[PDB]
């Protein structure tokens, strides 16, 4: 239900991207706000985290983030 220019596969979004990601995660899923430049990084750079990662990076939401991000890939083939 993403912002528009983020419904391309995530290895393909800027660094912008995953920045506009976020501020729209913390208002669909209600989420303890974050610094939007918290991963400092493009989308190919993100899909390397692991879970353990995104804790790391939002101890708050990193979780969620994580899940989020799975989510969303199951929605492209």
């Amino acid at each position: 239900r993403l912002p528009a220019h983020l419904r391309l596969q995530p290895i393909y979004w800027s660094r912008d991207d995953v920045a506009q990601w976020l501020k729209w995660a913390e208002n669909e899923f209600s989420l303890s706000p974050i610094d939007s430049n918290t991963f400092e990084m493009n989308g190919k750079a993100l899909l390397l985290l692991t879970k353990e990662d995104f804790r790391y990076r939002s101890p708050h939401s990193g979780d969620e983030l994580y899940e989020l991000l799975q989510h969303i890939l199951k929605q492209r083939e």
